[PDB]
């Protein structure tokens, strides 16, 4: 294929003639993104150029990690790959990686709406997040930083999770307490806390826990969910942190029906099951999909799990050129999916 060069975001992109009319649509993890027209299929796509993918061992392994992850993800509510390309003609020339996915116009902060979101629409948005989470969690992949800006949404409110399984001032307002505070253990339900925070905000229009720092955020959290028991202190290594939490005046759990006034009682019930400090008591994604709040959308035949995902590479320290060669192998071996991968139920 013939490549052309175009300066976008103050740097040269080199892309196949197949992709036309590139225009910038923001930064992504470790890269920047342009919308484009795929002349082969007439579809709109998003192309991410990775930033300095082989600058160091940190960049090189994260490049491999992201390409391996996205090549594995085949779910309608999870970002996956239509294409991956490089202008390089050989490994010796290889220094740039571009990832292609279906174009999604917005993020959840941008969701098209008429004054306020109906409950039916909130159900659909949260349902899709949970369906995507069930899939990634089934491959032992956790997001860890799920938030509205990591949910890509199109013009028909179809949603995909992105920037999962990876790793500028980020918002911490949606992070699970065990993540924000570096507790010693956690599980996949860190992401369910984030879903609760997102859903709460879709129902009220206001951030659930808009803390100014981690201590302020923890205090806002404890006002809703109540003071934790001593069992939770087991999870916290720092004595000063444990002493602080233990020293706080006791607070009762709030009745969520008094917080989310006028909400669907099923929405309130689901929030009570997600916004639990005890991550071992938190509802899982698969359990949440069966909750009556989603009754009009739930379809067990269309809530699939993932194929097994081999992450053994994560424990390995390899040289930069080894990560680079492995990444090149993954570029060259990529098989584009069929354009139409779905059938009537
Ligand atoms: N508009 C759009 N549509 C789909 C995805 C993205 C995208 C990607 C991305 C990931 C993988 C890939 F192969 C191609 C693109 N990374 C960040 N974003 C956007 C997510 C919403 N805020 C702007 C950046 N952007
Ligand atoms: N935080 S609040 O008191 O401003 C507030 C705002 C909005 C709401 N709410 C509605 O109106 C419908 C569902 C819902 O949760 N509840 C509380
Ligand atoms: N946004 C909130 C939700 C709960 C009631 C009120 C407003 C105090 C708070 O700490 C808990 C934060
Ligand atoms: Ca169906
Ligand atoms: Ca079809
Ligand atoms: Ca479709
Ligand atoms: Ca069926």
């Amino acid at each position: 294929p013939t490549f052309y060069r175009q300066e976008l975001n103050k740097t040269i992109w080199e892309v196949p003639e197949r992709y036309q009319n590139l225009s910038p649509v923001g930064s992504g993890a470790y890269g920047s993104v342009c919308a484009a027209f795929d002349t082969k299929t007439g579809h709109r796509v998003a192309v991410k150029k990775l930033s300095r993918p082989f600058q160091s061992i940190i960049h090189a392994k994260r490049t491999y990690r992201e390409l391996r992850l996205l090549k594995h993800m085949k779910h309608e509510n999870v970002i996956g790959l239509l294409d991956v390309f490089t202008p390089a003609r050989s490994l010796e020339e290889f220094n740039d990686v571009y990832l292609v996915t279906h174009l999604m116009g917005a993020d959840l902060n941008n969701i098209v709406k008429c004054q306020k979101l109906t409950d039916d629409h909130v159900q659909f948005l949260i349902y899709q997040i949970l369906r995507g989470l069930k899939y990634i969690h089934s491959a032992d992949i956790i997001h860890r930083d799920l938030k509205p800006s990591n949910l890509a949404v199109n013009e028909d409110s179809e949603l995909k999770i992105l920037d999962f399984g990876l790793a500028y001032v980020a918002t911490r307002w949606y992070r699970a307490p065990e993540i924000m505070l570096n507790w010693m253990h956690y599980n996949q339900t860190v992401d369910i806390w984030s879903v609760g925070c997102i859903m709460a905000e879709l129902l009220t229009g206001r951030t659930l826990f808009p803390g100014t720092d981690h201590i302020d955020q923890l205090k806002l959290i404890l006002r809703l969910v109540g003071t934790p028991g001593a069992e939770l202190l087991k999870k916290i290594s720092s004595e000063s942190a444990r002493n602080y939490i233990q020293s706080l005046a006791q607070m009762p759990k709030m009745n969520f029906a008094n917080v989310f006034i006028g909400a669907n009682p099923l929405a309130v019930d689901l929030l009570e099951k997600m916004l639990v400090l005890d991550s071992d008591k938190r509802i899982t994604a698969a359990q949440a999909l069966a909750h009556a709040y989603f009754a009009q959308y739930h379809d067990p035949d269309d809530e699939p799990v993932a194929d097994p995902y081999d992450q053994s590479f994560e424990s390995r320290d390899l040289l930069i050129d080894e990560w680079k060669s492995l990444t090149y192998d993954e570029v060259i071996s990529f098989v584009p999916p069929p354009l139409d991968q779905e059938e009537m139920e």
